[PDB]
């Protein structure tokens, strides 16, 4: 039942080992529907240079269809599901959840 | 009337500034519904490594859609005209 917003969660190595799978048109796409937080959080796990090819290309594409990001953000999900069975994954210090049956 | 195919009419240094305007994915997708003589045409006006960073792109994204495709050929078309009417080309 993971959404993107969960990758909040998930601990800076995993990041960077999941923007290595990804190209940039995927990775922007997706990030026009992010929030404010997890677009620092991904900001912050891209070297100098990537980030700004990155902002490039967001200025370069403009408007964008809702279907067109929703697919990206599935695509950048299931290598997540990839990385995770290779044992790559790891959820961060404080991201556990607290529940009631 | 101007169509993709008609780059294959502008000349080494014209499209060296074409491709200077556009993206990886714009360029991947346009190539992917162009002849083999327009494809041949743009590739020997990229370096070494910009044809490796499209061979890259092209395997990393897999079938497409034939709407995409006349989609990003348009896009290089309409960065064409505005070249064109600068004095550029």
């Amino acid at each position: 039942m993971f959404v993107f917003e969960d990758i909040l969660k998930l601990d800076d190595r995993s990041i960077q080992l999941v923007l290595r799978e990804v190209d940039t048109r995927d990775l922007a796409l997706a990030l026009k529907g992010a929030s404010d937080e997890l677009k620092e959080k991904i900001f912050k796990n891209m070297s100098k240079r990537a980030a700004a090819l990155l902002k490039d290309e967001l200025e370069y594409m403009g408007p964008v269809r809702l279907k067109d990001v929703e697919e990206a953000q599935q695509k950048i999900i299931n290598i997540i599901r990839r990385l995770e069975e290779a044992g790559e994954i790891v959820i961060a210090r404080g991201g556990g959840e607290e529940l009631i049956m």
